[PDB]
């Protein structure tokens, strides 16, 4: 029993040191030792868990409490399990259990919170954070979780004590080589420095060289030249996203388009297939489709990567749902990027290259990334636009008493509608071609009766036309992007309860985005303009108090803020229409979020910062050749704003400046984008055939 005892503490420390093999065998030697040891089989449970060995682990937790049935850590380390295989009920199960034992265990309430979070019960998750705080005050984990469910809500109480104390927090944990309780991806959200931001990745990267060491791989060897694969770049694309995520909404055409002359492409999936057409298309595009969902070991699955011979691995993920850089740790090809999937450094030695362009990340913040820039000519951001939406490449409008976005049809089949119909006006457009225009006739008076009365659609002349809020029930596909429309859809401002006679100023981002200063910019603007109206979305619905009071206490009165569902997404693409102004987060820019807004023709004002997270929409609008739409400081931004919203025939040109770069300017030319990416690919190829370091590629 302390020969038992030497061995566990020892195993323990060989763990938090991150020598897991050496901390499972010890475990074992102190189980041999001593069999009722309920404290080693815990142990040997939470290691073999961080190793995925679940069943094993739950087995050991098991036993754990079957020698002490009052072990409360026990059933606390058992829910995480459980939790990691998707037994969201067990996990519950085994979390109340060990507070119903312990009602002061302060890890148990943390990991609780935690999945009120996962679930969508933000005000539960805060209570338990809170009750966990209350038990242990100096709880990092806990401290950091509730920062981050109170930046999701815009809950602002004593924000900048907050954020210094996110910031001490870090400092004290990176000092003394502990893995940050701040996440990664949320790293850009606070006042970090860019060291602290790259030393967070660092950290992760580090604990997923750890945990394959177990594996004891070989350095793979990497081919030298083209020679076994035809004189093709083997590029291997992996990620979580190959399905419904916003990843694919971006990138789902690029496999298909690439040469097959020069490249091979290998897509590697790991999640599995969730029916949707975007897995099908990428599946069906790529040179070969790989699911190492099905390949849950890390060791045989970057074997599997091996033997397909990859000159080029992108990692899509970062620190994500569902990645697997332990792939990526084991150097199963000799260049690995980072591409478009994280918006941040990996802080990993073992990726190369942060596939990138010179307005999101300049040279001057090169060292706030432990990859080498890769340039892409224009912008790295890519968006599917222009193949999962072509029925908004143009609009006709409905005049109600000449507005472009208060009553709007879209449709593949639109001009034969409009050419079906009596008196048209075409009013040609101020862009650096032309918008129809349908009188107020007893048509028009159809269509605005079917959208005041919450109907599906009518039939006009033989047309199908569709109330634009009910696309789920006339096409699910439609709706989630994976269809094209095939009926003329009618989106309105009436439809989300928005004034005909005033400005719309957008941003349909989730809320952690907007911070005290930035909702402060837009009231500012709001003030400027009377009549206008901020649309923001319920994302979360728990959120719209907490903005509508902070907006309340700017002096901005009641009723200047609409708050919309989040919609389908081509629902939520389609009603951007309706916006005249886009005002971007500038702690965090929309990614995905600034591709919908610009598809819609709706300009987008924004202010970039220093993180990548915060330049991308300014690289984007760079693209798209709108540089009058970047701001260099807020008093800029709101002056912009204002001038956007109040200069209307300067409103008229910007509006018709965006309609016409969306397909002019390279920004959604998924061709030209792919083919940038071959050359830039080709590029550091070469480097490498010539055994040259990765460098900086400008
Ligand atoms: C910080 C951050 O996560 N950045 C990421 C990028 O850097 C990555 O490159 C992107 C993919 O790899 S994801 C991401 O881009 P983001 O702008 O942040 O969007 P986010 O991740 O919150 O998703 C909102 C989605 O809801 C859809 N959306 C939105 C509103 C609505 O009503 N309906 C709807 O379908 C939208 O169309 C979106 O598809």
């Amino acid at each position: 029993p302390t020969h038992a005892d030497s061995l566990n503490n020892l195993a323990n420390i060989k763990r938090e040191q991150g020598n897991i093999e050496e901390a499972v065998r010890l475990y074992r030697k102190a189980l041999e030792v001593f069999p009722e040891f309920a404290a080693a089989h815990s142990n040997l449970a939470s290691v073999l868990q961080q190793q995925g060995k679940l069943q094993e682990a739950l087995m050991h937790y098991k036993e754990a409490i079957r020698i002490s049935p009052t072990f409360a850590d026990a059933y606390s380390n058992m829910g995480n399990t459980l939790k990691e295989m998707q037994d969201v009920q067990g996990a519950l199960q085994c979390y109340t259990r060990a507070i119903q034992i312990n009602p002061a265990f302060a890890d148990a309430h943390s990991n609780l919170a935690s999945i009120h979070k996962d679930s969508g019960n933000i005000p539960e998750a805060i209570a338990s954070y809170r009750t966990a705080l209350k038990l242990k005050p100096d709880f990092p984990d806990a401290y950091c979780n509730l920062a981050h469910c109170l930046q999701i809500v815009c809950d602002w109480t004593d924000y900048d004590e907050r954020m210094k104390k996110l910031v001490s927090i870090v400092a004290d944990q990176l000092e003394k080589n502990r893995l940050p309780s701040v996440h990664p991806h949320h790293s850009m959200l606070y006042p970090l420095s860019h060291g602290f931001r790259k030393a967070i990745a660092e950290r992760h990267g580090n604990l997923c060289l750890d945990k394959i060491n177990v594996l004891h791989k070989p350095p793979y060897e990497h081919p030298k030249d083209l020679k076994l694969s035809d004189g093709r770049l083997r590029v291997g694309y992996v990620s979580s996203d190959f399905g419904n995520h916003p990843t694919s909404h971006l990138m789902q055409s690029i496999p298909g388009m690439h040469n097959p002359d020069k490249f091979e492409v290998f897509c590697y999936a790991l999640s599995p297939d969730d029916g949707t057409n975007f897995r099908v298309k990428v599946m069906a595009e790529a040179n070969h489709f790989i699911d190492l969902s099905q390949i849950p070991c890390n060791g045989k699955a970057a074997d599997r990567i091996h033997q397909d011979g990859i000159h080029i691995l992108v990692n899509m993920n970062g620190y994500t749902k569902g990645a697997r850089y332990e792939l990526f740790a084991l150097r199963p090809a000799p260049i690995q990027a980072m591409w478009l999937g994280y918006p941040g450094t990996s802080g990993a030695l073992f990726m190369d290259y942060i596939i990138t362009d010179q307005e999101t990340s300049p040279a001057e913040v090169a060292e706030q990334y432990s990859e080498k820039l890769a340039y892409m000519p224009h912008t790295f951001f890519i968006g599917d636009h222009a193949n999962m939406f072509p029925h908004l490449k143009k609009k006709a409008v409905i005049d109600f008493k000449i507005y472009d976005n208060r009553i709007v049809l879209n449709g593949i089949d639109l001009k034969a509608f409009l050419d079906s119909l009596p008196d048209v006006k075409i009013v040609k457009m101020k862009c650096p071609l032309n918008m129809p225009v349908i009188p107020m006739n007893t048509i028009a008076e159809a269509v605005i009766e079917m959208i005041n009365r919450g109907q599906i659609q009518i039939t006009i002349n033989g047309f199908s036309i569709s109330n634009g809020l009910a696309t789920t029930q006339i096409n699910n596909k439609a709706a989630t992007g994976e269809e094209v429309p095939r009926t003329i859809i009618v989106t309105t401002r009436s439809q989300y309860g928005l004034p005909e006679d005033a400005i719309v100023y957008c941003n349909f981002n989730q809320l952690y985005k907007i911070d005290p200063s930035t909702l402060q910019m837009w009231a500012n603007i709001l003030k400027r303009v009377p009549n206008s109206v901020l649309w923001l979305l319920r994302f979360p619905a728990v959120g719209e108090p907490n903005i509508q009071q902070y907006a309340q206490n700017m002096g901005l009165p009641q009723n200047r803020i609409i708050f919309s569902p989040v919609a389908p997404k081509e629902e939520h693409v389609r009603r951007g229409q309706l916006a005249d102004v886009c005002l971007d987060t500038p702690l965090c820019n929309g990614h995905t979020t600034g591709m919908d807004v610009l598809w819609a023709g709706t300009p987008m004002v924004t202010m970039p910062g220093e993180t990548l997270a915060s330049r991308v929409a300014a690289s984007q609008l760079t693209c798209l050749g709108c540089l009058e739409l970047i701001a260099k400081n807020r008093q800029e931004y709101e002056d912009i704003a204002v001038k956007l919203g109040t200069d209307l025939e300067y409103l008229k040109k910007v509006r018709g400046k965006v309609w016409k770069q969306r397909i002019s300017s390279p920004l959604f030319n998924t061709k030209q984008y792919t083919m940038e990416l071959e050359r830039l690919y080709l590029q550091m190829w070469e480097h490498y055939a010539a055994g040259n370091k990765p460098d900086h590629m400008i």
